[PDB]
């Protein structure tokens, strides 16, 4: 009976705390290791890694290939980066949790730097959020910090990882807390709007892109702080419908003479009620329909082409038009332009970031010709310096947008 | 050390085999009890209960109400059934697994009858039960359990779907069914029947299309595999094939009357299918007037936004649509006013299984609503003149079934 109990104990232990796919700790293992680390010392850092490319693999090539990639990333992650008291677990379907005790901020960065380099050799599309615990924090607090840091990494892909320290003065909220605050901001009309003009070299204004923000108790919140929570909760269409209503009100006032570019989140386009909503509202404001440009992220066209085409049809049937926002980020998978024929393409802002890389300049010219050959206006994005402005000039970009154009 | 070892083992067992929401065994616990029961005896029955209304609750009222309903049904299940060695587990998000050892068929049926009446007290579900009469593996029983559940859904007049383990019917897993359908599509193994829906004076309103296929002498009807196609998000592939084959028949200028094509619910919630129907109809505008798309009532009440996009695309191209299983959700029947379907095909539960009086009033009311809105009412699956005369007493316009054609 000894052999029964001893081996039954290990199988029960692995059933309770081990995820069969990744062969790492499961979510319950992670919370146990997290709660014990906090109650004893709480000195160290915590990190979360999301493998969105594994999510894209699951429906594309089935789950046999998806499970194999989870195991591969798990095997590659765990055999590398071995330190004392290191907890590595699979806390959800597409994200991994990591606990690094007895490490200060600089030590976590080298571990986080080693994580990312550990995922470049193994598939060649991920996001890494890391937080350092420098105050006494509860377990829900660190998970909220971990989630907001992950949103920071996604919203700024030029960062290798998103870093937030537990002592930060920044407002950190959970997903449902962000949604409640946005609903509060929508209800009380706390929103403010900015209009950035996209101008040609001749001063002709193509359109003015609308940026949404809101303020509560003297604190200002921008869209990249809460948009991850709304899309994860399938509530971003509430936010987009409010912005579209407010923008159309301004056009109905006969004030703005030029077209306005409204950003649309991906989670809103995959909502069929939002696709019906656009047709119903655009038909009630046909006079201003020609002055509305809907800015659709490139991720929509390549990941949700059918939802996007339904949205694009509704937009154009009502006398409006649309463009692409992160144009060029998904290079070698950018043939959707030929099918969709957008009115414009707004370049990925990472093109103004790495001018010196010769391979970056080759991709930039190639996607520039493709749009113009089809008669599609190209727009450079987030241009800050005359150096960026002059370097983008060699790629025959028609109109420019950013702080240097004012 | 003895009491300590028992606590460590019990807590380890609790983390491994307890579902925190339902406070029942989880899936791993159920597979363990099933694999042990099979390897020990294998005598008895096995059952699956799917609470589709709980899936409606999670999006409707959040997860706090969804967790509470799972616990309520879980407490209801364990306290009501009072027999030995009964495993009650939550094997998936919205379905419960039950093992009933040492029971013959009549005992399984009274236990299955006790389950459903146990869920009528507190609150839309399906119960599938199989009796083990063979030496069967675990995957076999799960496949039988899934096909029995599909039998219960495709025949809602049954309280539960019953399959014997020794049945001659072809029992396949979800991916196996999907493989067989794709094989039939590739080789054009499909056959079609056209059943006419006629008015009281013989005018044919349309002809509904029924799809089936044969593989080396075995015939398969749609209700055997459609459940596996709607799961795995693959039913639109089958519907597109049927639509393609029907349009080829209409192009030949033979059929003077419209054809009613059934569309699965999982196909309309696929946006690629909504795009496909517009492109296909735009290439065959001449025959679009001869196309009626029969949409299940569950689409209009559970997936109204997808259905509105599909209905608009269908009518924009010169086709039309109607409602299938009309009256099954009598308590949510204002979609008719918004959608204005060309016809409503009554739930076949109104022709058969309809002498309890409360159901006879619902038939009259939903018939008035359709006629007042100028919508054609069609009785379904009419077999006898007795039914035919009785449906006329509810002023039904046109009739369909074996007795008319
Ligand atoms: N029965 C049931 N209870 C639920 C469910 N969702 C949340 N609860 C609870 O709601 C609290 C707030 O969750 P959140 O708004 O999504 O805000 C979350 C979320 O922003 C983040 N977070 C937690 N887990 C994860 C994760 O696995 N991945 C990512 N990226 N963020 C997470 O930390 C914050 C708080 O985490 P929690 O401590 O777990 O605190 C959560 C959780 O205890 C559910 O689906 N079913
Ligand atoms: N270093 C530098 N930065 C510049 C420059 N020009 C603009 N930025 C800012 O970069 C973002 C450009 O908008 P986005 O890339 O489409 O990315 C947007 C956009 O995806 C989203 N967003 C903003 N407003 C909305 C909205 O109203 N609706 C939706 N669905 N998303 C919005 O949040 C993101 C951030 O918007 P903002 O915080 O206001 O930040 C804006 C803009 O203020 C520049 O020249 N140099
Ligand atoms: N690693 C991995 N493997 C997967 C996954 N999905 C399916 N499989 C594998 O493929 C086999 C076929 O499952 P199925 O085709 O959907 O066909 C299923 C299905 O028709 C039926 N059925 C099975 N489980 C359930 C269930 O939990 N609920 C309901 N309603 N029906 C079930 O039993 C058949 C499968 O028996 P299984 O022993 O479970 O054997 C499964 C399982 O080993 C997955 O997501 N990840
Ligand atoms: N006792 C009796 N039975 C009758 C009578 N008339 C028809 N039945 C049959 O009942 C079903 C009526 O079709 P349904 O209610 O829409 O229910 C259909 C329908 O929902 C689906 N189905 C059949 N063909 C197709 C198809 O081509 N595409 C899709 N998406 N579903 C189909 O499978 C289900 C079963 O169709 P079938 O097995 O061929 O069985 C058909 C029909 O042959 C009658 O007078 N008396
Ligand atoms: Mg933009
Ligand atoms: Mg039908």
């Amino acid at each position: 009976a000894f052999k029964a109990q001893a081996k039954e104990a290990q199988q029960l232990r692995e059933r309770a705390y081990l995820d069969p796919v990744s062969h790492l700790g499961n979510r319950a293992y992670y919370m146990s290791q997290l709660s014990g680390w906090l109650s004893e010392s709480g000195i160290g850092g915590v990190a979360i890694l999301q493998a969105e490319f594994i999510k894209e693999l699951y429906e594309e090539k089935g789950y046999e290939a998806g499970d194999g990639m989870v195991r591969e990333l798990a095997d590659r992650l765990k055999n590398s980066i071995t330190i004392k008291d290191i907890s590595i677990a699979r806390i959800s379907t597409y994200e991994f949790g990591i606990i690094m005790p007895n490490m200060d901020e600089t030590e976590l960065k080298i571990v986080a730097e080693s994580i990312i380099t550990c995922v470049d050799d193994i598939n060649p599309n991920l996001s890494l959020g890391v937080v350092s615990n420098k105050r006494q924090s509860s377990t829900t607090t660190l998970l909220s910090l971990l989630d907001n840091a992950l949103a920071k990494a996604k919203s700024n892909p030029e960062l290798n990882y998103g870093f937030i320290s537990s002592d930060t003065d920044k407002i950190i909220l959970g997903k449902q807390q962000w949604k409640t605050l946005v609903e509060e901001a929508i209800h009380n009309d706390w929103f403010t709007f900015r209009y950035q003009a996209a101008n040609s070299s001749w001063g002709k204004t193509f359109h003015r892109e609308v940026f949404s923000a809101f303020e509560k108790d003297g604190v200002r919140y921008t869209a990249n702080q809460f948009l991850f929570a709304l899309e994860q909760l399938n509530a971003s269409h509430i936010f987009d419908q409010y912005v579209i209503e407010r923008v159309i009100q301004q056009l109905e006032k006969g004030e703005l003479t030029d077209p306005l570019a409204i950003n649309i989140a991906q989670g809103s386009i995959s909502q069929p009620s939002f696709i019906r909503w656009i047709s119903q509202t655009l038909s009630k404001h046909l006079s201003v329909a020609n002055l509305l440009h809907f800015e659709i992220p490139e991720g929509c066209f390549v990941n949700e082409p059918h939802y996007t085409a339904l949205f694009c049809n509704a937009v154009r049937n009502a006398g409006a038009d649309f463009g692409v926002d992160n144009y060029g980020r998904n290079f070698q998978s950018l043939d959707y332009i030929n099918e969709f024929r957008p009115k414009y393409v707004k370049l990925d802002y990472l093109f103004t970031h790495h001018l010196d890389d010769e391979r970056q300049k080759f991709t930039l010219t190639s996607i520039s010709r493709t749009a113009h050959n089809l008669g599609i206006t190209t727009i450079a994005s987030r241009v800050e310096t005359q150096t960026q402005l002059d370097f983008l000039s060699e790629h025959f970009i028609e109109v420019f947008q950013g702080f240097i154009v004012d």
